[PDB]
């Protein structure tokens, strides 16, 4: 009872990562609408959950990538639930290799599910924003989106993209009392700790913290930043 | 009732955002030491308010920037309340200028009460926090101290180094579990806004949030980190 | 004579940034591949312009998009000129708008010219740059890549998903002495300055000065690096 | 000869990276000043190299944390050489150990040595920077200054202090034409390699070919800027 019974749409919500993300938003008090690609098991496995505990939550398969398959998608969510007031982009292909190994499939599917899609919903919800003077955009980028890794320049780029776009459409609504921020987490399970100073895995429900904090009255003059979710790892 | 009675130690609590931040953590059920130079009424007011309402706190006169009043201000404020979990260095003096125009008067005022304090205070506490296997260091850096200022040269030094110093403190104490992030203020009322995406000045208790949430268990993964609350002033 | 014959190759610089690149590439004594969608007038003046001057450049009509006319275009460079040593990806088309009017067309127009063509050429390049143990790749990256810019969502995201990339692709050559840096230019004539200090434009061959520097070897332990040509503004 | 004879004041220019940025400095056609805590043996010999290769130079052993002992050294540079055009702050002291362990002798010893020598320094130069409209200033900040490093909290914070600096002097001189940048090496010989992508050790005539191109014409429209010199350890 902290989110108000607003409406919180994440993108690929189906699972891992988006899955502790929409369940944490759902026992702040929110009702959910999980976008997924998606095996629909995970997915209505992750709104039995959150009905459970007794939150409110509802299941949409959608294209990230079509134009606006999203936009049915997301005027399915404004039917279900209400206006959207926070928008989290997790939707994301995975799929590593040496930059000349990489391939066109390979490329656009990473490029589109991790980057177009953001740039879809956040098309859907813009209006519906501005119109409330209020609003949380919360993108998933990369640590690797931060500063970079080797043989994953493809996923790299989609995530460093992402906080490009998280920054422009921090300053395009800013005036209208919309924020716009990213998460970059780092090493997380669940399914080398070198370069993590705390020398061990992130688990997701922490990566959720900073997504619910983000997505909160809180962090209500916070706009336009990448906060890393990542042991210290690329600080 | 969300810090659990745990002891929580902000130098510069006397007045503004640091009071706004002492009532803030108090609030959140957290024993609150008031570090400050200071006058002793706005100190002894703000813990006034923190009992009045139902808080822990008690208030320390301290000169941070001696190398040691410091020390035996920790250990009081350890026999008072307890170990210290939180830390939050606020400490600060501002006198702005020229770089010509800068006097050492000036130069190691605001040196020794914005850097040398936390370096002395988290001396202080660096044992406890190692043993506990816990802890959050929070470090006030301003967004002139992420890029610079004008007529500031003196002020910003001094929170750009404060950054540095929290990211070595937060490699130094990562494998122990001890947290150190920093905070980066923007235009703040209380006692112009075309950079400021926002267009509005920021409310102290907004600021306060975030460091609310970089003190508790929200943030548990997250350390080494510069959080802007400018309104996306230094995005 | 600073370039010793060595061979670049740069995509979009039929004319402007490009253009200037081009040409002092080339004054430093290097054969260039003038790359570009493209006008050929505009192209062919600037091969023209270097040979005038006594330096050997050549032209190549290339769509950067294509996943592989590139290839046809980069071995015909091989064949030309010989194997590329420094890689200039200046191609880029700019299509603004609020988020919510960008639109397919310009979303992917922007995307493929300015971020897939360098994943391309630098796929391209990149045995030859490894077989070679020498290298620099310099990606054009836009100070709206840097912190984004409101209206600009969709190129902002296409630069700062190259400086991903770049990084990303530093990491993956470094231990074969191959490096790749990124360029983020600011206002720049030719064809408002309140957040640039300077409170001036910038002439193109500022820019061709640095591109020149991380072109050569007095920037051999350089890589991974964004620099802003901008007068301070995304300091 | 792409100086012009213009004057170069190199703080800790006595040896190692200093001395490299003095002889390159010279190298290109400038007179040096190298000035030192500092073992005159060392600054004589260094003199006595770019005088053996036909460069102008002179040595000044100045106390950089003395308020001004500094300004007797700058208007003695400016009386036996010119007024300068080129202020490269290099002089600091290191001394290692865990933030407790720090002492005020170290602290105070880093912190002046490496922040409060630049203060001081651009103190001194900075009315003849703004008389002339031109002007380059060089701090040297290092990659813990950037990112922060365990056991180096005062040294880090120090070179941190001076990013801050770098910016604030940047934006305060930016509309009389005179920049202000800073250069952050990585490890460097000559008096672990597992966080440095390249595999290798930094020679320091890669560092001062960075300092060379940040103090001539090159880089006329480069100001605020943080460069590393570090095989792309701290991107």
């Amino acid at each position: 009872g902290a989110l108000s019974g607003k409406v919180a749409l994440v993108t690929g919500g189906s699972r891992g990562l988006g899955r502790a993300m929409a369940l944490r938003l759902a026992r702040d008090g929110a009702a959910v609408a999980i976008v997924y690609v998606s095996d629909d098991s995970s997915a209505k496995e992750t709104q039995g959950e959150i009905e459970r505990l007794g939150g409110t939550a509802r299941s949409y398969r959608c294209d990230v990538s079509d134009a606006e398959q999203v936009t049915r998608c997301v005027k399915a969510v404004t039917a279900d639930l209400g206006p959207v007031d926070i928008l989290v982009n997790n939707a994301g292909i995975i799929r590593d290799g040496l930059a000349a190994s990489i391939k066109d499939e390979d490329y656009d599917a990473v490029m589109n599910t991790n980057l177009k899609g953001a740039f879809l919903f956040i098309k859907a919800c813009y209006f519906g924003f501005i119109r409330k003077r209020s609003g949380s955009i919360i993108n998933i980028s990369s640590v690797s989106g931060v500063f970079g890794s080797a043989g994953q320049a493809n996923y790299a780029s989609a995530k460093a993209g992402l906080i490009g776009l998280t920054k422009s459409i921090a300053k395009e609504l800013a005036e209208r009392n919309v924020r716009c921020n990213a998460v970059a987490p780092g090493l997380i399970a669940t399914d080398r700790l070198d370069p993590v100073p705390m020398r061990r895995f992130g688990r997701p429900d922490e990566v959720a913290g900073l997504v619910a904090f983000l997505a909160g009255d809180e962090s209500s003059y916070i706009t336009g930043q990448v906060v890393c979710v990542d042991g210290g790892m690329a600080m």
